[PDB]
């Protein structure tokens, strides 16, 4: 079972966030329109990491975590009323975010 993040009840989300619509996303740093991760601190939309077999993206979301420390990201296209795929860069694991509806509503997203 995925464990609840240590950040789920303490996450600081930045002021004056930009709204995120329900589709049309692109990585800000490359052409990818799939495997995109919404950082829950700042609403950045950046591609997933590259793996040893060539799978995955161009590491833009994990690069962004390394620059900012902003720990949680949600995989766009996985959000339903019951949850989403949430990764914690700080905790090195997929995690549950019981505050995900609040965190997504910060960006105008209705789970
Ligand atoms: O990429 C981002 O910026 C944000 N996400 C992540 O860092 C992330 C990290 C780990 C996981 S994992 O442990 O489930 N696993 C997902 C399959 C991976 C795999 C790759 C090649 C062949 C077989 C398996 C191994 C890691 C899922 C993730 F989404
Ligand atoms: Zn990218």
């Amino acid at each position: 079972v995925r464990q609840v993040s240590k950040h789920a009840f303490s996450l600081k989300q930045l002021d004056n966030p930009a709204r995120i619509p329900p589709c049309g996303w692109k990585c800000s740093k490359c052409d990818m329109r799939e495997n995109l991760w919404l950082n829950l601190t700042d609403g950045s939309i950046l591609c997933g990491r590259r793996y040893f077999d060539g799978s995955g993206g161009n590491n833009h979301a994990v690069e962004h975590y390394r620059e900012t420390g902003y720990p949680l990201a949600v995989k766009l296209g996985t959000i339903t009323p019951d949850g989403a795929d949430v990764y914690s860069y700080d905790e090195d694991d997929m995690v549950l975010d019981p505050s995900l509806a609040e965190h997504l509503s910060h960006f105008g997203i209705d789970m």
